[PDB]
């Protein structure tokens, strides 16, 4: 679903709740989720802290 | 390690211990690490000096 929705469009998903934003945080991580969306999705979890 | 966790993220390892910094300095500062995350330990034991 992310890497669909940021390759055909600049956009990341998932950013209506919070527990998927915990989760794609820590869960994810592997080469399989590009990392340029990656970062922006830690960077949430960072302002947070 | 080094080659792979610096390609798939623009951060490079092994930045705990001094040991391991003067180990990436001193030996594989040859081909076999990225030349740009080799860079980096170089800059940080220049630094240090």
């Amino acid at each position: 679903c992310i890497n669909t929705y940021w390759e055909r469009s600049g956009r990341l998903a998932f950013v209506n709740s919070f527990s998927m934003i915990k989760f794609i945080c820590r869960h994810l991580g592997n080469n399989a989720i590009s990392k340029e969306a990656y970062s922006m999705y830690r960077k949430i979890y960072g302002e947070l802290i």
